């Protein structure tokens, strides 16, 4: 039973467990045993949860961020049903008191006994909300559809429960011994050599005696540096840098100066190093796994003899010990050496009146010299908790410290499940600037996602994603398997996904073939004869949707499975449910050769603002569709079903009832076949607050190269962006408006200004609002820089934001200059 569970997460995270083992390192081994009892210790805690707790862990609600309704209740072990006209206010236990009166008549004779399940998903209603807070009730009030619901007992959620079961004193200089190298170049040899805390030098870079190229070269020469031993901050670290001069880059390698438990390094250190793109602070201080390719460069830790970290006890005794300042006010809303010393010397007044500063401070707290990190973490330790927001800036590379660390922890843990989830792509890719395996933040990941089914599979698959990269795999790998310890059923229903992901993979593959082999008609009809295979049939069905957990993908629609024409040949995968009826009608787009992580952060940042514009009461009607990368260059898109692109509408094409006798018109007549009558005047109204939407994101985001193959409708007027394969303006783009659209917004009117108007109001809104949260966007991709995007690089592409926002003028000069923008648009419109 052990060894089948090991197998399982062998295949299932793509790394044999063997392979952890044969490290022989005390850092994974103490990692693997803390972690798996820290994960069999929230696994238990589960099994004793009440059968409402419990539902709140496997089935997390799905709530919006006087008008009554039909909705279609049954029980589950029968096919009798009862629909009721019950009201948009009332609570599930008013629904659940209604639907057992009519069992009691029925049948011939507590609804708190109950819950209500979505027919044929893994999405329950319960808890004191009206029906309309709930998204599964708002999915049908809009689509017009009537909600199709079934009564568990308590009983029935115990039955599921139980199945799913398992020192100061050394004042001397910092120096080294860089003895020699084992590499490849065409020209001289030179090692710059750094130590930082962060983004941050300790002290000046050292450079190495230039040394002839070759495979093999030596220096067995001293690199000292310009800092005393006893003030090395816990978390320096000492970087190097091989290039060749006459300068070309080479390899970078990095290492802590302490251990996982915190002891002063010494002495021979083999550091195999990583292909260049100079000194590199944020990359990994892990050598290279590919240790027979990999250039290694050879040093000694001289000893200065066992010096252990001192202990917070130590620090904190030792940390203990006019009006015209603020002045410290009016640099408060980047810095000169001056305003840095008064931030330092206001330090005790920066606790008192401003706690949210504290990274302001953090940054001028002279991190090399240990009486200064000491005063500065007496503060920390008796520091304010933060709001969620200051506290997402302090995950960041520019705040290194571990007890800094561990204070943003502390300060995330009021973090709703809502909010975690809407960040967790942030979070997840923090793990890249780690420096230990142990650490507070994979912890309070762990934690998380053992208290949040929802909230355990995007963890996963966000760590999944990146097991072919090596500098994230072993770390990564450690903590899906200590995952997996804290949940065996989830671990078995992740396989089958894997099982069906790695079906569509070699489906794919084919499909690719095929297709520059014979006709789109042959492909399919093979593609279709390989999906009805029993293994494929049996591992593309019966899933939990890794888009979405609580979408069950239950039979593939064979005959409905497609693949498009795109480069990649993408594969379009159909589903239908009897259980689910219209909500089982459901379908994939599984994609392989791109890479579509920033795809999926375009999505997440668009779900965002979608988010804080429902917030101030504004629903733009926005269409933020899945985007989950699997593996490599692998990932799924979710179908935005009765939904087509503007090319396909303004194709034109004869027989159809969308004909129109100039193009202009050809949207506005596709929605009048989709919606005739009264419908018309709702789907122009979705349109408009859609269009408006999507013109504000598309402009914040710098969202470029935009034409009507990658620009969507749904049958519904809802207009939505696909295919995000660049974002920030990386190929400053303006704002964007078409005629066509503009034609649609004005009722299909040349001249309409009380509707353009309306429309023009909207995206002044929508950005106004964007403009308050433009910090939270602002910590959001400065956190999202660690991931490794071409076109979120570095600081000119946080700069893209800043002016799109315009985050350092005021509201007046803002709107103003997105008037300018707007109406730079509209003249370019024709
Ligand atoms: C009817 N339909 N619906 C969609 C659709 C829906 N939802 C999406 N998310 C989406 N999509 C595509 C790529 C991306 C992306 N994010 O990269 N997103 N496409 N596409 C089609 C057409 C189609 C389908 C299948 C075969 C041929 C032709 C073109 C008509």
């Amino acid at each position: 039973v052990k060894k089948l569970i090991n197998s399982q997460i062998s295949l299932l995270i793509g790394k044999g467990l063997h392979e952890f083992d044969s490290l022989r390192d005390p850092e994974v081994n103490d990692f693997r045993t803390k972690m798996r009892q820290f994960c069999e210790e929230a696994a238990a805690h589960r099994q004793q949860l009440g059968w409402v707790e419990w539902l709140q862990y496997s089935f997390p609600l799905q709530l919006e961020p006087n008008r009554a309704l039909l909705v279609n209740v049954k029980f589950e072990g029968s096919e009798e049903s009862f629909t009721f006209q019950v009201s948009t206010k009332d609570m599930p236990l008013a629904l659940m008191a209604c639907a057992l009166r009519k069992k009691a008549t029925v049948f011939r004779q507590q609804p708190e006994e109950y819950a209500l399940q979505v027919n044929g998903r893994h999405e329950y209603l319960y808890g004191n909300y009206p029906l309309c807070h709930f998204q599964y009730i708002c999915s049908c009030l809009h689509s017009g559809l009537t909600p199709h619901l079934t009564m568990v007992h308590s009983s029935s959620i115990l039955a599921m429960r139980d199945e799913q079961s398992n020192l100061w004193s050394l004042e001397q200089p910092f120096s080294i011994e860089l003895i020699e190298g084992r590499k490849v170049n065409a020209m001289k040899l030179v090692v710059q050599a750094g130590l930082f805390h962060g983004n941050e030098m300790l002290c000046k870079t050292v450079s190495s005696s230039e040394v002839n190229v070759c495979s093999e070269p030596v220096w067995k020469q001293r690199l000292e540096f310009d800092i005393s031993v006893c003030d090395l901050p816990r978390m320096a670290r000492l970087c190097f840098a091989l290039y060749a001069v006459v300068d070309c880059p080479i390899a970078w390698a990095n290492l802590m100066l302490f251990d996982y438990k915190d002891q002063l390094k010494t002495g021979e250190r083999c550091l195999y190093m990583w292909p260049s793109v100079l000194l590199n602070p944020a990359g990994t201080v892990r050598g290279n796994p590919n240790t027979e390719s990999a250039a290694a460069l050879v040093i000694y830790l001289p000893e200065v003899a066992p010096v252990y970290f001192p202990a917070l006890e130590k620090i904190l005794e030792l940390g203990r010990h006019e009006e015209q300042l603020q002045l410290r006010e009016i640099l408060e809303r980047e810095l000169y050496e001056h305003e840095k010393d008064l931030v330092w010397k206001m330090r005790h007044e920066v606790q008192e009146h401003f706690p949210e500063a504290l990274a302001r401070l953090l940054l001028v707290t002279k991190w090399n010299k240990h009486e200064d990190v000491a005063q500065m973490l007496y503060l920390l330790c008796s520091w304010p908790e933060l709001p969620v927001l200051s506290a997402l800036e302090l995950l960041d590379f520019s705040f290194p410290d571990c007890y800094v660390g561990s204070f943003a922890i502390k300060s995330l843990r009021k973090l709703t499940d809502d909010e975690l989830f809407q960040y967790l792509l942030q979070l997840v890719q923090v793990l890249k600037y780690e420096s230990y395996l142990d650490c507070e933040l994979t912890k309070f990941l762990l934690g998380r996602a053992l208290a949040n089914r929802k909230i355990g599979h995007f963890l996963f698959w966000h760590l999944r994603s990146e097991m072919h990269v090596p500098s994230v795999a072993l770390r990564f790998g450690l903590i899906m398997e200590a995952y997996c310890r804290g949940s065996t059923h989830h671990m078995k229903v992740l396989m089958k996904q894997g099982e069906a992901l790695s079906k569509l993979k070699a489906l794919n593959d084919f499909v690719k073939v095929s297709s520059q082999k014979t006709t789109k008609p042959q492909t399919k009809e093979m593609m279709h004869m390989c999906m009805r295979q029993e293994t494929y049939m049996e591992a593309l069905s019966h899933l939990q949707s890794p888009l979405d957990p609580s979408t069950l993908l239950e039979e593939v629609c064979v005959e409905q499975c497609t693949f498009m024409d795109s480069k990649m040949k993408p594969l379009w995968i159909m589903y239908s449910s009897e259980e689910a009826g219209s909500a089982g009608n459901v379908g994939i787009i599984f994609k392989n050769g791109d890479d579509l992580r920033q795809d999926m952060l375009t999505l997440q940042m668009i779900q965002l603002m979608d988010v804080l514009w429902k917030q101030e009461g504004l629903d733009l009607r926005m269409t933020p569709y899945g985007c989950l990368p699997t593996g490599d260059r692998t990932g799924l898109i979710e179908v935005v079903l009765h939904s087509d692109t503007i090319a396909n509408i303004q194709l034109n094409k004869s027989n159809m009832a969308a004909t129109a006798a100039f193009n202009k018109d050809a949207l506005l007549n596709w929605l009048k076949s989709k919606n005739p009558g009264e419908a018309l005047d709702r789907a122009i109204e979705e349109f408009t607050l859609s269009c408006a939407g999507y013109c504000v994101a598309t402009y914040v985001l710098g969202i470029g190269d935009r034409h009507s193959d990658n620009i969507m409708i749904r049958e519904s007027g809802q207009l939505f962006h696909i295919d995000f394969g660049h974002f920030l303006g990386n190929f400053r783009v303006p704002f964007i408006l078409t005629y066509d659209f503009v034609h649609v917004i004005q009722q299909g009117k040349t001249n309409n200004s009380e509707k353009f108007e309306r429309f023009r109001g909207y995206c002044e809104r929508a950005y106004t609002i964007l403009r308050r949260h433009g910090l939270l966007f602002l910590h959001l991709f400065a956190l999202m820089r660690a991931a490794g995007l071409p076109e979120l690089s570095c600081s000119k592409d946080i700069q893209y934001l800043k002016d799109s926002l315009a985050l350092g003028k005021t509201e007046e000069e803002a709107l103003k200059h997105f008037r300018v923008k707007f109406n730079e648009a509209l003249r370019e419109s024709w």
